[PDB]
Order: C-alpha cells, then sequence, then structure tokens
C-alpha cells in the first residue's frame, strides 16, 4: 500500500478528510504533526500531500513508535528514547519482550550477589549480561551468532556497563571461568545436553539459571540436572515459559 504524507493535525485538515476517503483512503493516522491518509496505490488528489509506498522499514518504524517500557522487577527495560521515573533499574535495549527474558532478569536478581562472576550464555542482545554488571556482577556474554555481538556491545554502552562479549559458546567461555553463576535462556533440550558441562562450568556452590524452557519440557531439565548433581532452587513460570535454578 502507499502513503499519502500531509503536513497538519488531524483537527486542522478535518474540512479534507472527507475528499481523502472518497478518494478511497482506507487507513489515517496523525503521526507527530502531519496527517498519513493510506491507501492501496496512488490517486489524483488536490491537497498537495506526498506519495509514498510503505515498506517493513515504515512497518517497524510505526511498530518501535508504539513500544512502552517493560517491567522486570527489579528491572525495567526501556527502548533508547523512554523516560522513566520509577524507582525500578532502568535496562536500555534497542528494540526484554519475551517472558523468558523476564523470568531470567528477575532470578539473576535473587541469585546473583555483588562481585560474581557471571556467563550469559546465548546473550543475544546481551540484557542478561547488561543487568548483572547493573546487579554488581562482572559478566561475559557469548553467542554462537557473530552478528548479534556489535548490538549487544552497543546496549552495554547504552547502559553505561561493560561486560565482555565473546563469540562462541560454553567451551569458548571457559577460559574466563569457572564463573560464580551461568544463565542461559535457550531451550529444555539444549540445557539437558549440557547440563555436565554446565557442572563444569561452575566453581562450587555456584549456580545455574535456566530458562527459553517449555512446561512440558521441563521434566527433561530436572532429569539431567539431578543427573549432573545439581540441587534445585527455585521455579518460575510466565506463560508457557519456566525458568529453573540449581546449585552446584
Ligand atoms: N549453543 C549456543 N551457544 C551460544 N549461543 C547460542 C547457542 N544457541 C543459541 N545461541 C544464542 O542464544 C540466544 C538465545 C536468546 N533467546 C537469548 C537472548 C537473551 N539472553 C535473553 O534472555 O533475552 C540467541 O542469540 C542464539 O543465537
Amino acid at each position: 500500500m502507499w502513503v499519502y504524507r500531509l503536513k497538519g493535525t488531524l483537527e486542522a485538515l478535518d474540512p479534507i478528510l472527507p475528499g481523502l476517503f472518497d478518494g478511497g483512503a482506507r487507513g489515517l493516522w496523525e503521526r507527530e504533526g502531519e496527517v498519513w491518509a493510506f491507501f492501496p496505490a496512488p490517486v489524483d488528489l488536490p491537497y498537495e500531500g506526498v506519495w509514498e509506498e510503505v515498506g517493513d522499514e515504515d512497518w517497524l518504524e510505526a511498530w518501535r513508535r508504539d513500544l512502552k517500557p517493560a517491567l522486570a522487577p527489579p528491572f525495567v527495560v526501556l527502548a533508547p528514547w523512554h523516560t522513566w521515573e520509577g524507582a525500578e533499574i532502568p535496562l536500555v535495549i534497542e528494540p526484554g519482550h519475551h517472558e523468558t527474558t523476564r523470568l531470567a532478569l528477575k532470578a539473576l536478581a535473587r541469585h546473583l550477589r555483588p562481585g560474581d562472576k557471571v556467563l550469559d550464555l546465548g546473550t543475544g542482545s546481551g540484557v542478561l549480561a547488561i543487568a548483572a554488571e547493573k546487579l554488581g556482577g562482572k559478566a561475559l556474554g557469548v553467542d554462537i551468532d557473530p552478528m548479534v555481538l556489535p548490538q549487544a556491545e552497543a546496549n552495554a554502552k547504552r547502559n553505561g556497563v561493560r561486560p565482555r562479549f565473546l563469540e562462541g559458546s560454553l567451551e569458548a567461555a571457559l577460559p574466563f571461568g569457572p564463573f560464580d553463576l551461568l544463565v542461559a535462556n535457550l531451550y529444555a533440550e539444549l540445557h539437558a545436553a549440557l547440563a555436565p558441562r554446565y557442572r563444569e562450568a561452575l566453581v562450587p556452590g555456584g549456580r545455574a539459571l535456566l530458562t527459553g524452557i517449555l512446561k512440558d519440557r521441563a521434566p527433561l531439565v530436572r532429569e539431567a540436572m539431578a543427573g549432573a548433581g545439581f540441587r534445585p532452587l527455585e521455579e518460575a513460570a510466565e506463560g508457557e515459559w519456566v525458568l529453573l535454578a540449581y546449585g552446584r
């Protein structure tokens, strides 16, 4: 579809809205002092607006503008353009929308202590590693996808913290361990296969916070973790998602 952009507010353009609808507009939106009228394709209109075809980037921008802060006690996840006047610890992330990220942030605040060394396995946007530094920990975020590293680095900087970010997985992290705590938002079968190496990555008394787990698959993780010598400490869920916390 195409947009016809006009300078002005809906209130000011009121006189010509009927004409835009007669001309076939199916949608209208006031967007920062401009009225955008949406059509299947350009048609002849006397209003002196400008036609432009709508693309995926326009959809992304519109969606972005509709984003609001997301609470994840003790944190609040904010888009770089959000302002927040609450008590919550801010976590600025270039567009924390998932249940699992939320479970992970709340669990992290409980199990992480100032001065703890943290491994955020499958760091992605770097949100967990960033929250760990904000809580007084020292974190390493690793991801097998090199492409996420630059955005993670940039989110860190926006948050005034500096975790270490590295391409790779668990084996790549070992030289920097052992760690006091590992947080891994992955999926149940992967946790199950890594259980033995999770034990190796942590110091005695260390903690493993596992999420990205569907309720129907929780059994797999309980079994592999018990099998690996971990003791369960806490469980929490949101929707169909579960976080399981263990001590080594
Ligand atoms: N085996 C693996 N080792 C390291 N990273 C992985 C592995 N498998 C998947 N990943 C990354 O794990 C991340 C999973 C994300 N859902 C987690 C992002 C972030 N930690 C969060 O809680 O929101 C993705 O960025 C994957 O690229």
